[PDB]
């Protein structure tokens, strides 16, 4: 099935300014979304801002602005972060847009028709900040920003309050066994793989219904309001879950404003999405709300979803930081520093030796090398002579490459991605300290021609393959190796010898990386 490759961020509420958890969650968004591009598919890749609710409303009363001024005020201000961090996002969705409402206005509709909503009630706890509906045994004791006696959520620590009102309710009890059948069926849909036994394990439990109405005092009129029902609002969840449907179903001009929504989500051949990108904190309304809302209207279920270790809703700002180490730099730490956990070390010192280590010593120093007036005296791609059995196993390591970090980017797994990738780089670090290209222009200049050409060709394969971690540098990459344009992209440039000898290095002035103390 050729479709458009349709991977998403969660879209973040404008409570707050943005911070590293959303250029953290984005970012990988952001990498999917290359690494498919690269390898020559047509991608859609969205992010955006959610921005109706009880929790938006009354921080917006507490600066003293409409919610409409502040919505609009924060939504810029994460549109020009986006833009600092040099993303390659394809849309930017706000749930305050005329047809996203109308998309939850159909899906709302739908579902009714459908017999999954009804009136109830809901008599229970309530966390506003995470604007999730909890039970008993999910709240302990605990204390207020004032420090006075208060109930918490023990997933998020926030504060909870007990709710009592007549609710629109959806049937999610009836979707358990279906759910249960996904999961199993489609073992690779949850990554990673523990958070996907987690979500098995808390719908073999049983699942209550679940309220998708509030009455619209609640969220002080902040919210979309329920089809037919005026005294009611739209939960901000389903409001939110949504934005995926009507980010499929919007054409977007060369600008990136929408300007017409289709009717049929089949026509512009994004959804469902291929890969949501979540933080673990929003997991249950991914894995299982989702997926049912969707069952009961009849659309098609997301392939994976990929729920990362950090939070999504001291100070650690990543365009200061950006600026102070590069922007490739950083991002390159982000995605190698840690993968599906919290435990791993951001501290200024790690973050220079990474820098000084891997992109300063191992990728820079080895792109040096063999561009280099010294050992490349031709500036060119030589033609190489006859392969010895040690240059036929950095050969192959080259070859397996693309096909072992191909799967690490498709689980998605970009720190496995990113070490692959490396590990290549070292051992081509290893080979020609070895071969000592340096004595062989002198020596044997047959014998450097084929050590140079297999130098380039590694460094080619691996930039190409880290051009989603390190877009900007591995344009300057690949300019000093004279790689004409057409061989920066595509699965056919995977392969090992795809520039012809001949090719002219490009001109020099000059560092790459700048180790720092
Ligand atoms: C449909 S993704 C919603 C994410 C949510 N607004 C958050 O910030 O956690």
């Amino acid at each position: 099935v050729e479709k458009v490759f349709f991977v998403t961020s969660p879209i973040y509420y404008v409570n707050a300014a943005p911070h590293i958890g959303h250029v953290y969650s984005t970012l990988i968004t952001d990498v999917i979304g290359r690494y498919h591009r690269v390898k020559g598919e047509r991608v859609f890749a969205l992010t955006g801002t959610d921005e109706h609710g009880q929790k938006v409303a009354e921080a917006a009363k507490q600066k003293q602005v409409s919610p409409y001024d502040f919505t609009t005020a924060v939504a810029g201000e994460f549109k020009k972060c986006f833009e600092q961090m040099d993303y390659s996002i394809d849309y930017f969705i706000r749930t305050t847009n005329e047809q996203h409402k109308a998309v939850v206005k159909e899906l709302w509709t739908k579902l009714e028709q459908k017999g999954d909503i009804y009136l109830g009630r809901y008599e229970g706890w309530y966390s506003i900040s995470d604007e999730s509906f909890l039970t008993p045994q999910n709240i302990t004791d605990g204390v207020d920003k004032d420090g006075n006696p208060c109930k918490v959520s023990l997933e998020s620590g926030h504060v909870v309050t007990w709710v009592s009102e007549e609710n629109y309710m959806f049937r999610l009890s009836a979707f358990r066994e279906r759910l249960l059948e996904w999961y199993h069926a489609n073992p690779g849909c949850i990554v990673p793989e523990f958070r996907r036994r987690e979500v098995i394990r808390a719908v073999e439990k049983g699942l209550p219904d679940l309220s998708v109405s509030r009455a619209r005092a609640t969220l002080h009129n902040w919210a979309i309001p329920v089809p037919g029902n005026p005294d009611h609002c739209v939960y901000v969840w389903l409001d939110a879950l949504t934005n995926y449907l009507t980010g499929s179903r919007l054409r977007v001009d060369e600008s990136g404003k929408e300007v017409s929504l289709v009717d049929d989500f089949n026509e512009l051949e994004r959804f469902p999405a291929d890969v949501h990108v979540i933080g673990k904190d929003i997991l249950k309304f991914h894995a299982i709300y989702w997926p049912a809302f969707l069952l009961s209207a009849g659309l098609p279920l997301p392939k994976k979803i990929v729920a990362h270790g950090w939070w999504t809703k001291n100070v650690f700002d990543p365009v200061e930081k950006a600026e102070e180490f590069g922007y490739d730099a950083l991002k390159y730490f982000l995605l190698r520093e840690s993968g599906f956990s919290d435990d791993g070390d951001y501290s200024d010192k790690n973050m220079i030796a990474r820098l000084n280590g891997e992109l300063a010593d191992t990728l820079g120093n080895l792109v040096m090398r063999c561009t280099s007036a010294k050992i490349n005296v031709n500036g060119e791609w030589p033609s190489p002579a006859a392969y010895t059995e040690e240059d036929e196993s950095l050969i192959q390591l080259i070859k397996d490459l693309p096909g072992t970090a191909d799967h690490y980017y498709l689980i998605p797994d970009i720190q496995k991605a990113i070490i692959a990738v490396f590990d290549v780089l070292r051992a081509i670090n290893a080979y020609v300290t070895d071969m000592a290209p340096w004595k062989l222009v002198k020596t044997d200049p047959e014998r450097l021609r084929t050590v140079l050409y297999i130098t380039l060709e590694g460094v080619r394969v691996t930039t190409l393959l880290l051009s989603p971690i390190l877009p900007r540098k591995s344009v300057v990459i690949f300019d000093m190796l004279g790689v004409p344009e057409v061989h920066r992209k595509g699965i056919e440039n995977f392969e090992f010898g795809a520039v012809p000898p001949g090719t002219r290095l490009g001109p020099a002035v000059e560092v790459l990386f700048s180790k720092r103390s």
